Order: C-alpha cells, then structure tokens, then sequence
C-alpha cells in the first residue's frame, strides 16, 4: 500500500498551492507550472490508487454490490468518504461558477473514477444497472403521465397517443441545442414511456423552432450548447456520462425494474421499439442518437454531422458505434474530417432507413410506429441489440471515454473553439 | 438588342452595370451575372427578362470576356436573409395579376437570351472571320445556391 496516503499528500500539495496562488489567469508561468505539475501528480496518484483499490472503494459506496447508486450519487458519496479521490460538491460549485477557461479541471478527478470502475468486471456492470433503473423522478410523474397521457417539461413534450410515446425535443429558441436540464427531461420521458404499459413504441422528433432562421420549421438537433459548454455549464457527470449510460442505454437495453411483474425472471427489463424522425438536420448529440433506434426516418433536405472534427469533444458514443453502421473509411471520413452526410445521397441509407419530402413525411412516420407493434418485434430487436453490441463492448468503451473526454473537456483547442461560437 | 448596343461602350469602359434584376461585372475574363431581385427569390417577370438578354448581350459583345458566369445573389427577404437562391421561377403574383406578357415574357426569354446562351449573337458583318463564325458565342457556367 502506501497509495492512499501519497494521494492524500499530493492532494494537499494542490490545496495549498490553490489557496496561496493568484486566480488563474493573473498567474505567472512559473505560477502556471507549478499547479499543473501539482495536478498531475495527484491525478497520476488517483490513477495509481484506483488500479489496485478501485473494487473495495465501489465496495465500501454500494455496500459490497447491493445498493445501486446512479453516477450523481456514487460521486457525492465518493468525495466525503474518500477526500481527495475526486471533488466535493463545494469544490464543484467553485469550478461551476467559472468558465471552462479557468477551472482547474476537477471533473477530471471523476474521470479518473468513473473509468476506474466501469473497467472492473464487478463495479461495472452494477453501476450500469444503477443507470438503467427508473429515475425517481420518473416514478412520481408516472401516475398523472398515465391518467393525462401528457407531460410538458423545459425541453421535452412527452404525449401517448395510438399506443406511441411522442416525444418531440422543443427548445424553439436554440434548435434543440442541449444541456443538462434536456438530458434529464430525455431521461425521464424515455423512462415515462418504457413503464407506462398503454405504450407499445416510442417516437422522438424535433419540435416547430421559433428563431427567425427557422420560424415554422421542424429541427432535430443541433447538438451539445456550446454557449454553456463555453461558460461551464456542460458537466462532466450530469450531462456527458448521464446521456450515454442513461436514456440512450435505455433506448437499446430498456429500463432494469424491480422483481415486481410476472415475467421479470426472462425480462428484467422492460424494452421498447424507437422511431425517430429527423427533420432540419441531426448535429452532433443529435446524429449520435440515431446509432440506437429501430428505424430512422429523415426529410429530403436533411443532413447528418458530427462536425467538431479540429478541435472538439469526442461525438459521445459515435466513435463505438459508427463503424457498425458505416464501416471504418466512412466512420473516420465523418469523426475524424467532419464530412457531413446528406439524406439524399446513397451513404445515407447506412443511417436512415426512410427518407421521405417534407410533405410525404408525417404519413411516412405514422405507418412506421403501427410495422413496431408485436412480441416478435420485442424478441427480435433485444437479440439484434445483443449481437451488435455487448456489454463488455460498451462497458470497456464508457470506462475509456470517461476519462478521455473529461480531458477533452478542458482542452485548450476545445476551450477557444467553444468561446468563439 | 438596342440597349445592350447603347450600354456597350459604358460597359468595356467601366467593366461594371447595375440594372434592376440583374447585377453585371467584367472580372477576369469573366461575364459575372448575378441575378439580385432580393425580396421575392428572383422571381422572374418581363424586366427580368430584358435585364437577362441585355446582359448576355453585353457579354457577348464585350471582347474583354472569353467566359459567362450565371449565379444567384444575397437574399434579403427575411426567410433567406444573406443565404444566395438562384431562381423561384416565374413570378404567380403577377401571372394571376395578369402581367406575364406572352410574347415579351414567355416566347422573348425563349428566342433571346436563352437561345444566345447557345447559338451565340448573330453580328453584322462587321469583323474578320464572321464568314465562318457569323455569331459570338461563349461558354456559360452556372452555379445553384439554394434551388
Ligand atoms: C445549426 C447551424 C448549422 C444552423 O446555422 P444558422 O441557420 O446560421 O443558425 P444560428 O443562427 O447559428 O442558430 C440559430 C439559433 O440556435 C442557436 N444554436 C444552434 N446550435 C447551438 C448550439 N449547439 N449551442 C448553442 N446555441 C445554438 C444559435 O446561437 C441561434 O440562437 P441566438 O444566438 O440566440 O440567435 C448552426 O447554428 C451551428 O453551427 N450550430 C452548432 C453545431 C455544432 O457544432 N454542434 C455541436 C456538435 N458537437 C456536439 O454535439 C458535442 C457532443 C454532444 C453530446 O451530446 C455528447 C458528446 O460526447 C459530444
Ligand atoms: C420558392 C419557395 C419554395 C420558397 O418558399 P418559402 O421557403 O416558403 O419562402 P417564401 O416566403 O414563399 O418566399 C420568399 C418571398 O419570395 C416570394 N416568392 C418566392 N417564389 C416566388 C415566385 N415564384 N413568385 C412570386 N413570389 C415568389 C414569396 O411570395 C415571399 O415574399 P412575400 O410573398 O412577400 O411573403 C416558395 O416561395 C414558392 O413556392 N415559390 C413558387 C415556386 C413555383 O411554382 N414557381 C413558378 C413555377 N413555374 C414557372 O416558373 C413557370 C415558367 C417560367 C418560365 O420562365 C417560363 C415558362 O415557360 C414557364
């Protein structure tokens, strides 16, 4: 051993430094090298730590495996019963407060973290069941979203109709651009819609937008905010690892239930089919949804990117995802040179199933939910899920993009780009 | 046409002439036409019309061009503010309003500068070489923004 103490030490280094320097941006070079170097030892330290002691940690949290914790919770919990290993909610709110530019890039700590324990064969998939349960939430609106068949949240409308869960993303003033709020909204619809048995399949499309650019025109999405993302806005855990390990898994593996339902022992999970339609264009957050619905619907008009390809995060889940669909010249023409991809042209059809003039497209997208309805269907797609994508596969990729997108996150290239838009 | 032969020498001279549809510049060689009815897509009506063969005319004539260059210009009408559009095609507002002239519109168009675009200016023999080459035609390059 010797490790939790030598963190402990290099943690306080950095306190000390923090609280005797100046604030960043009145710093020195020399100033400027000394924290740096300050972090990096202890972040080298929480790796090292975490090598060895990562499964007793998630042990002592979850109490050996038997508590399910989400990402939110499991990193609080983290921070007061390990100090030092990854921040406080007070040192967070510190970082939240600033710009991307001068954080000292604590969410790193829980990149750190975060990728620690979805490479254990142990933490990891029980931490992925944690973020495949129902959020609470969820379970209080379910109720009424029963009785009402409706639910209106900040950026998502929620509506059952015919047996389909609508969602339509209606951010009207920014194209659907989306931050944490959204991300909880999508959570927590997709999870209304998954438990509500008068649903048989889900629909997701973007909303009429009311910015002069596009007053009257449905837009899919138009990717992460990066006005927030520029002010400090786009966490790490909340927003970034919330999405991927939460609705969108929920989108391919279904919500993890209780033991509560006949069934349970063959289908612990409840899964549904997913349409969505793409009207405008599907940019960056948006485009990686596609990658994990059932059909794939788009207007003759639209286009499909994920465009930071110089200087910007890593597209999500895309760069897992992509190449199944596209193979890997056409995977790296689009992540690595943002080549952007038209409905209309033949490559295409690797990503939509349908594509359809705006006039012909509501029709196209009604006869789509009532082909999605049966068991066979059911059945079928959870075996197709399974094949094209397994647990290991996923998990092991989570646990790398963890870490490497928290260090992304606080790129200097993505940091400029970001302040530029 | 008349007024392509009346604007000619203001036009080699000055490289440059503004109508009301049609913007023309002399740049490199090239004839730039550029289709500007900002409010309405360049909607086309009997002006239009005269703007378009009087410029091809003039492009024609002008031996300081060897090439043709048809674009649309900056919109300004509030749907497609700064985004360029090439043609909406024939103005309904007015064709309802019954001021699409058959003749001066829609055979003019088709007998004029559509048909210069491809057979060239027919001349007076006025020039060496007219006895094989009696029309000055030109390459033409389009280029579509919007639809
Ligand atoms: C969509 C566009 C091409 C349209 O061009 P225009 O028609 O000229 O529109 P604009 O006037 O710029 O936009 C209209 C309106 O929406 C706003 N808008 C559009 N997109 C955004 C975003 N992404 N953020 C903030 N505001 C936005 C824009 O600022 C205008 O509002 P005001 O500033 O108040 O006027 C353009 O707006 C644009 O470039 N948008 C940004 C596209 C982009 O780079 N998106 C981010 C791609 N990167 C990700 O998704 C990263 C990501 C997401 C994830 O979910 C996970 C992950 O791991 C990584
Ligand atoms: C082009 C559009 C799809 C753009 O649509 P939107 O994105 O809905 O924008 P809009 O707001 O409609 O257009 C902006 C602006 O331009 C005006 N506009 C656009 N296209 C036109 C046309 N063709 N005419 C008149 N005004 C037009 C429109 O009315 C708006 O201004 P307001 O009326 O002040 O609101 C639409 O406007 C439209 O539907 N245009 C008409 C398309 C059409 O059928 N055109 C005529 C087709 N038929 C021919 O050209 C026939 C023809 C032509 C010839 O030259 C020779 C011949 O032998 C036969």
């Amino acid at each position: 051993d010797g490790l939790w103490a030598a963190l402990t030490e290099a943690a306080a280094s950095v306190e000390k430094l923090l609280a005797t320097l100046p604030e960043h941006g009145a710093r020195s070079s020399a100033e400027r090298a000394e924290i740096a170097a300050a972090h990096d030892a202890a972040r080298a330290l929480r790796v090292r730590f975490l090598d060895t002691h990562a499964d007793a940690v998630y042990d002592r949290l979850t109490d050996h495996r038997r508590v399910h914790l989400r990402l939110a919770e499991l990193v609080e919990a983290a921070a007061t019963a390990f100090p030092g290993l990854v921040p406080t909610q007070q040192q967070l709110a510190v970082e939240r407060s600033l710009p991307q530019a001068a954080k000292e890039g604590h969410e790193i700590d829980q990149g750190i973290f975060l990728r620690a324990v979805l490479r254990s064969p142990l933490a990891g998939p029980h931490l992925l069941d944690a973020m495949l349960r129902p959020t609470p939430r969820a379970l209080e609106l379910l109720p009424e979203f029963v009785r009402t068949g409706e639910v209106e949240m900040e950026a998502v409308h929620l509506e059952r109709r015919d047996g389909v869960a609508r969602l339509t993303m209606c951010r009207d003033d920014r194209l659907n651009a989306e931050d944490g709020q959204q991300v909880d909204d999508m959570e927590t619809a997709v999870d209304l819609a998954l438990l509500d048995p008068g649903v048989r399949v889900g629909l997701l499309r973007g909303g009429v937008m009311s910015h002069p650019r596009y007053r009257g025109k449905r837009v899919f999405s138009a990717g992460i905010n990066l006005k927030y993302l520029s002010q400090g806005g786009i966490s790490l855990v909340d927003f970034l690892m919330r999405r991927e390990l939460g609705y969108i898994h929920k989108l391919v593996r279904g919500v993890l239930t209780n033991d509560d339902r006949p069934g349970w022992w063959h289908s612990p999970r409840i899964e549904k089919p997913w349409v969505a339609a793409v009207d405008g264009f599907a940019i960056g957050g948006g485009a990686q949804l596609l990658l994990v619905f059932d059909r794939v619907l788009a207007s003759s008009d639209a286009y499909f990117s994920l465009p930071a390809a110089k200087e910007g995060i890593i597209p999500g889940a895309a760069n897992l995802r992509l190449g199944r669909f596209a193979g890997p010249r056409v995977s790296r023409q689009v992540i690595l040179e943002g080549r952007r991809i038209w409905a209309k042209e033949p490559e295409a059809r690797l990503l939509v199933d349908e594509v359809v003039e705006p006039d012909e497209l509501d029709a196209a997208i009604e006869r789509s939910l009532t082909r999605l309805d049966g068991d066979a269907v059911l059945a079928n797609r959870r075996m197709l899920n399974l094949a094209d994508e397994s647990p290991d596969g996923f998990r092991a990729y989570m646990a790398e993009f963890a870490l490497m997108q928290a260090l992304r996150l606080y790129g200097h290239d993505v940091i400029d780009k970001v302040g530029r838009f």
